[PDB]
DNA sequence: CATCTG
DNA sequence: CAGATG
């Protein structure tokens, strides 16, 4: 956690420029595990060949490793800091719907820059204007403040077209977090599930009522369950109008909402201590259930949940507010 | 994984 | 359809 800080943070460094500037996902893949191990390990390392003893370590890495603890750097990185190919590619990405793949092709074409981007407009497809066209907006953080009022008007929205409707916004926000990043609302319907045969309009009802009040400015995709798009708070009385947002609408059969919407909030960590556990209470749950784990290996049908309550039960626990889903 | 491009 | 993005 920072006794073996710098080796992990170079590793991870590399493999990023592996798997972003070179195609080199077995590379990138490399890279990765050491600096999860090296990571996961408790001594001081102090060379490579200690270091070398370890799985994932190979020699390679080993190399990097005495490099560093011999000096505060390492070249190939101080190499890749400052070619202005490698740079452009951490940059163009940067931008929504603007892949690596992409960054290549267009460094390539000789697109560097917002500049250039723009210039060329023409390029890009349509995910990738938006994209350009809110790239400030869409770095921004979200406050609670905006995230609440957000929420709600997709909320009053929602209930509006059909009072079935079940939505929940989860993430960070759910959690408490004083701000986020996009919003990503679940949607469900009695009239929605495992079995039941479809209904799309479900998702697109909704859609279209989001733009109708305008909330929903820009479509980045659109689907049978899932959505993609931009979003606007009104500007009041015309002297202060919101940033563009990034919002996910999706449809879950009214019979896994719960694991979604448990899974979905967070955090990565509660998750994984909630499904260890889950483990131990002998049960199986992912995104969608919960599954009464068999002993002749594994087992499987799903039990029934309807509230993130009957899940934490199952498995016999405390259950949270989200609030304290942290870890 | 679900949508999109092409 | 493969391949890419999120
Ligand atoms: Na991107
Ligand atoms: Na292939």
């Amino acid at each position: 956690e920072t006794l073996n800080g710098g080796i992990t943070d170079m590793l991870t460094e590399l493999a990023n420029f592996e798997k972003n500037v070179s195609q080199a996902i077995h590379k990138y893949n490399a890279y990765r595990k050491a600096a999860s191990v090296i990571a996961k390990y408790p001594h001081k390392i102090k060379s490579g060949a200690e270091a070398k003893k370890l799985p994932g370590v190979g020699t390679k890495i080993a190399e990097k490793i005495d490099e560093f603890l011999a000096t505060g750097k390492l070249r190939k990185l101080e190499k890749i800091r400052q070619d202005d190919t490698s740079s452009s590619i951490n940059f163009l990405t940067r931008v929504s719907g603007i892949g690596p793949s992409a960054a290549r092709k267009f460094v390539d074409e000789g697109i560097k820059t917002l500049e250039d981007l723009r210039k060329n407009e023409d390029k890009l497809n349509h995910h990738q204007r938006i994209g350009l066209k809110y790239f400030g907006d869409f770095e921004k953080r979200i406050p609670r403040e905006e995230m609440l009022q957000m929420q709600d008007i997709v909320l009053n929205e929602v209930k509006k077209v059909d009072s079935e409707y079940i939505a929940t916004v989860c993430g960070s926000f759910r959690r408490g977090a004083e701000s986020s990043g996009d919003m990503d609302v679940l949607l469900t319907h009695p009239s929605f599930t495992s079995e039941s045969t479809k209904q799309p309009k479900l998702l697109h009802q909704v859609v279209e009522q989001l733009q109708k009040v305008h909330f929903i400015t820009d479509t980045l995709s659109k689907g049978e369950t899932k959505f993609m798009g931009v979003c606007q708070l009104p500007s009041k009385n015309d002297e202060k109008e919101y940033p563009h947002r990034r919002i996910d609408i999706r449809l879950i059969p009214k019979d896994q909402y719960y694991c979604g919407v448990l899974y979905f909030t967070g955090s990565d960590i509660f998750n994984k201590n909630m499904r260890a556990h889950a483990l131990e209470k002998g049960f199986t749950i992912n995104e969608y259930t919960i599954r009464p784990l068999g002993v002749t290996g594994v087992a499987g049908e799903p039990l029934p949940v309807d509230s993130e309550k009957d899940i934490f039960d199952y498995i016999q626990w405390k259950y949270r507010e989200p609030k304290d889903r942290s870890e």
